[PDB]
């Protein structure tokens, strides 16, 4: 088989890719990956142009002519750097995060907007990478995607759960109505969807 | 505040804040980090304004009213996909990677020289249609996952090998002399805080990352 083109967001990326390699073994045990990473808007263009084949990003998304498939519901978390109050409470953070220095995602990340839809000088990083390790260090708090935290990042700091339902992003796979490849596209949606990515609900 | 704001390369940043983050954590356990990751040359512009106090480069680095303190060297290693020939090889890649399809990161990596200038038969392609003909990825990230997809083979620093992921690709040394990097540390020669500096310095040289020599 000949090369899938998939981009997928920047706070997607990193994390759902090396299962999606492994599970994509078992379906597409033939087809290469040429693989994009980059904003919702500049992955939508791509994709209008045909540049890229299949992109993953997260509702809400609606484009003439796109199609999308639900993949996952994916919940937030609130880390705070270790001796931060939070961390007696239980999972106890509803928007009780107006009093507190939260650090957001820069603009273009759509996790900016539903982390704020959630609850200038706003304290930001430009990316994941960053913003754990501001958190970690002490600069503040932050609230991250439940598949971008490493079952062994409590040495850096806490993750404090939201009460009752959490927060979450809903992870599609969007692609042109006319795309022509049927079999890799429907071998992609089942790599994703068999990948095993932890802290996530895929929808069934 | 007590803020300290650093700045890192993309392809160092990942790897190093988190050990980074556990040895500051001894050395100025009260100086909140803030962090900025970008290409060498944004990076530069941003120290020199002061909007970063200081940042972490590879060589060559030289820069006007800008001090470098070298902190460690860095080998690069060799990933194929799983099955590539390559595999049963030794420790065997020179430069015979000429004949290879060879991902390399895009323009604005320094990463992307220092591959090339390493080898030579890599760097005649991109004499050839180069600079956007040229198979590549922006980051290690997307790169690793081509490699392990099937669609190429790769160049990795040390850092970024997972020493639990011989399940995507296989690490492939490069025989005799690895290529190498020099990581860096760059400040404006009249910076205020030579306290700040020094407990950073000291962290870094003290952060025990794998597949890397200190330099002392
Ligand atoms: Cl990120
Ligand atoms: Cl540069």
């Amino acid at each position: 088989e000949g090369a899938f083109k998939l981009g997928l967001i920047f706070t997607v990326a990193p994390y759902l890719l090396p299962k999606l390699i492994v599970s994509l073994r078992r379906t597409a045990p033939k087809m290469p990956l040429m693989l994009e990473e980059n904003y919702t808007h500049t992955l939508t263009e791509s994709l209008k142009r045909g540049d890229v084949d299949a992109i993953i990003v997260a509702e809400p998304f609606q484009e003439p002519g796109i199609v999308t498939e639900p993949l996952y519901d994916e919940p937030f978390f609130v880390i705070v750097p270790k001796g931060h109050s939070f961390e007696e409470l239980d999972a106890v953070s509803p928007r009780m995060l107006g009093e507190e220095q939260v650090l957001l995602l820069t603009e273009g990340n759509c996790m900016r907007d539903q982390v704020l839809s959630s609850c200038t000088n706003t304290l930001q990083g430009s990316s994941i990478n960053t913003i754990r390790h501001m958190v970690a260090s002490g600069l503040a708090i932050s609230v991250l995607p439940a598949t971008a935290l490493t079952e062994n990042d409590h040495m850096l700091f806490s993750i404090i759960p939201f009460e009752g339902t959490p927060p979450s992003r809903r992870v599609v796979l969007a692609y042109r109505r006319n795309f022509v490849r049927p079999k890799a596209l429907s071998a992609m949606k089942a790599a994703i969807m068999q990948s095993q990515l932890h802290g996530v609900s895929f929808i069934c």
